[PDB]
């Protein structure tokens, strides 16, 4: 959701940014923000959109503190002008959670992700696909913290929403299953992770989360378990499938 007066500005800036032309994109943002402030004040939903666009240009440049500052600046204009439960506040909370998250600041990124998830269940419902994507986001933040009980739950809940609203053959259903089989492996629930990898391997091969990748995961799972013969058969099958 981007207004009409900012549709073109957002496009061209995100094209200049994609091409590595920051020295052009950055002044465009700052000028459009200058013109917007002059014409509609600082606390306007359109100023927060340009601060959110500039925070993306700054993320590409690796100016992460400056992106965090502009995202915190936009989040404040949106809670003021739109409300603490608007789809636009979850969007900026997720950008901030992904920022902190990529920077190894999972403990700080987590409350923003939980808040962005709560707003999503208010506007979309507790069983919507976009809430399942947020539970895969939040399960990853908690995994990097070792909170596996919450991780296992967020992944299981995301997988129900995914196969009930999108069917058992969705590409997300395989990645959620892969992400869950990884936290099971991390804990040492080899039996549970093994069942998930065999489920991923079966659907991937009948269709064609790769088969060669899944054969590497199972060969790794079997080597860690102590099943030496069983691991060699899958590492030699993973090699024969790379070709």
């Amino acid at each position: 959701e981007i207004p009409a007066r900012l549709r073109t500005l957002h496009n061209l800036v995100i094209q200049y940014a994609s091409q590595g032309r920051y020295e052009v994109a950055v002044p465009l943002c700052k000028q459009a923000l200058e013109d917007l402030e002059k014409t509609s004040g600082h606390d306007h939903p359109d100023v927060a959109t340009m601060l959110n666009i500039l925070a993306l240009v700054y993320r590409d440049q690796n100016k992460y503190k400056d992106a965090a500052n502009l995202l915190n600046d936009a989040l404040a204009i949106r809670e003021k002008t739109l409300g603490k439960d608007h789809p636009a506040v979850a969007a900026t909370l997720n950008n901030l959670a992904v920022l902190y998250g990529k920077r190894g600041k999972y403990k700080e990124a987590e409350p923003l992700c939980k808040r962005a998830l709560e707003i999503r269940e208010k506007v979309l419902g507790k069983d919507h696909p976009d809430v399942a994507k947020q539970l895969n986001n939040l399960a990853l933040l908690c995994q990097n913290q070792g909170k596996y009980e919450e991780v296992e739950y967020y992944y299981q809940r995301a997988l129900e929403i995914y196969q009930t609203k999108l069917g058992p053959d969705d590409p997300n259903v395989a990645k959620t299953k892969n992400n869950l089989a990884s936290c099971y492996l991390k804990q040492g629930k080899f039996k549970q992770a093994e069942t998930l990898y065999k489920e991923i391997l079966t659907r991937a091969h009948e269709r064609e989360p790769t088969v060669t990748t899944t054969l590497k995961n199972l060969g790794a799972l079997y080597r860690r378990q102590g099943k030496f013969e069983a691991a060699e058969t899958l590492e030699e099958a993973a090699m024969r499938s790379r070709k």
